[PDB]
């Protein structure tokens, strides 16, 4: 009944079958052979996998309720234990999912605005920028303060100053955490936790700072409350909080302590390494093809200009921007093996038969890479999200935020997020790296499922 694949060793299952090459070209080859949605035994965990555009959106979209609920991911649950909005399932999920988007959109007024905030963080950047001027510097960590920033902006209600003591100590971890947990002992912990549970390591490792993240955001919660004015809500955790009041008067409500604090958690565990990676990478790119971001920079004048902050209403009249901003999405391809779902009740995709929670991966690099829906789907191309008339041509297998129920809650937040910190710079300051353009390197440090751009060294020379 369950979809058709690799004979598994009864106890690893295919997970001798993968080293062969890539632990995603592995899968490439599993393809027919075995088809476009095949299941594989990782460890003893039976998996589906959707593969491919037509494929993922099929079961995603037109059966999406059915897929809708929240995969196993093991090795950092025994602490977001089922809690908060991305691992929640169930009708806590549908309803904590529901609060977190109204109380976006309606962020707005006030203040500030997600907007003004990232802008005020984009000043930032470039101020922090300018100071380096001409030095090369690798600004993959002021990335990961300025992406982690906006997150505590809308959680915690500020923006921490980039030399914080806390705050640095918090950004390592978070990205150190995700570290650990994209090894080689999480990856069998994944897997086995079963067994290892009850033996040190780094998921104990692990477990302990994000127990620290967590006791750092309860912590800020109490001052919160302390603080607390029902009239001027500060940011999500009074918006959360004064709801919270609201649902006082029942004897069985969703939003209780634990979902707010692990939620705040889980927002963060969300927002920073991924939105930082894709600057990362973005920037990085921008080099290699000096000419597109020459292109863009032109685009940037045009429309923006010498004196004024960039705005949201600008994307709209500059499509190479955004173009770009897609391509650099899309071969960047940051999260190539999608998060985790599962069947709801038993399900009947193409004829086969999951049962309930039969869990199952969206393969969406197969559809940033889909060969039906763009012609050199490996290379770097912004033509890809360009028609003839170089207006913008979105793309029905461009879906790096995933797709249907489930699709990734803080989508706007980092679609604006890129834009503005990308152009904010690209307004300022000319992109030159010692590294000749001829030869750098797209291939990652490494993946641990999550590739990161091999580390790299650039200029800003202003104006
Ligand atoms: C370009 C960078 C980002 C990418 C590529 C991305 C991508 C994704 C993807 C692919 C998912 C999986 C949806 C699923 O399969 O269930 C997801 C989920 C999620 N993401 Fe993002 N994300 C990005 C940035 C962010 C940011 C900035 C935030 C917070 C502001 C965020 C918060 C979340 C949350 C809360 C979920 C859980 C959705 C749910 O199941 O209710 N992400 N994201
Ligand atoms: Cl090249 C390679 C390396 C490690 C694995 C692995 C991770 N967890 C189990 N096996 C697979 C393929
Ligand atoms: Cl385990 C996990 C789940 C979701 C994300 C994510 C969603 N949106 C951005 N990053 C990252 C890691
Ligand atoms: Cl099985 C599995 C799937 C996805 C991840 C992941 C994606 N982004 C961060 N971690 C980790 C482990």
């Amino acid at each position: 009944h369950l979809p058709p694949g690799p004979r598994p060793l009864p106890l690893l299952g295919n997970l001798l079958q993968m080293d062969r090459g890539g632990f995603l070209n592995s899968f490439r080859r599993i393809r027919e052979k075995y088809g476009d949605v095949f299941t594989v035994h990782l460890g003893p965990r039976p998996v589906v996998m959707l593969y491919g555009t037509e494929a993922i959106r099929e079961a995603l979209v037109d059966q999406a309720e059915a897929f809708s609920g929240r995969g196993t991911i093991a090795v950092v649950e025994p602490i977001f234990r089922g809690y908060g909005v991305v691992f929640a399932n169930g009708e806590r999920w549908k309803a904590l999912r529901r609060f977190s988007l109204v109380t976006m959109r309606d962020f707005g007024m006030g203040k500030r605005s997600v907007e003004e905030r990232i802008q005020e963080e984009a000043r930032c950047l470039v101020e922090e920028f300018r100071k380096s001027q001409g030095a090369p510097l690798d600004p993959t960590f002021l990335f990961q303060c300025i992406t982690a920033n906006i997150i505590c902006s809308i959680v915690f209600g500020e923006r921490f100053d980039y030399k914080d003591h806390q705050f640095l100590r918090l950004l390592y971890l978070f990205y150190q955490s995700f570290s650990l947990i994209s090894s080689f002992s999480s990856q069998v912990f994944e897997l086995f936790s079963g067994f290892l549970k009850y033996f040190p390591g780094t998921h104990r490792q692990i477990s302990r700072n994000l127990q620290e993240i967590l006791d750092y955001i309860g912590q800020s919660v109490e001052k919160h409350r302390a603080t607390l004015d029902p009239s001027h809500p500060r940011d999500f955790i009074d918006t959360y909080l004064l709801r919270m009041e609201k649902e006082k008067s029942n004897q069985h409500t969703e939003f209780d302590h634990q979902n707010l604090v692990i939620s705040v958690l889980s927002l963060f565990f969300a927002g920073t390494e991924t939105s930082s990676t894709t600057l990362r990478y973005g920037f990085l790119l921008m080099l290699k093809y000096p000419h597109v971001a020459e292109k863009v920079q032109k685009e940037i004048d045009q429309v923006i200009g010498s004196h004024r902050l960039p705005t949201l209403e600008d994307r709209t009249k500059m499509p190479y921007t955004e173009a770009v901003i897609y391509e650099i999405q899309r071969f960047s391809d940051l999260i190539p093996i999608g998060v985790p779902h599962k069947v709801t009740k038993d399900t009947l995709f193409r004829g086969y038969l999951l049962p309930k929670n039969t869990e199952v991966y969206p393969i969406l690099s197969s559809a940033l890479h889909d060969p039906q829906y763009f012609e050199q789907p490996d290379t770097f191309n912004p033509d890809h999200f360009l028609d003839a008339n170089g207006a913008l041509k979105k793309s029905e297998a461009f879906m790096p935020f995933s797709i249907g129920k489930r699709i990734c809650l803080g989508e706007g937040i980092a679609r604006n997020e890129l834009f503005l910190f990308f152009t904010t710079i690209l307004q300022n300051f000319s992109l030159s790296s010692p590294v000749a353009p001829k030869d750098i390197d797209l291939s990652p440090k490494e993946s641990g499922f999550g590739k990161v751009p091999q580390t790299y060294q650039i200029c800003f020379l202003a104006r």
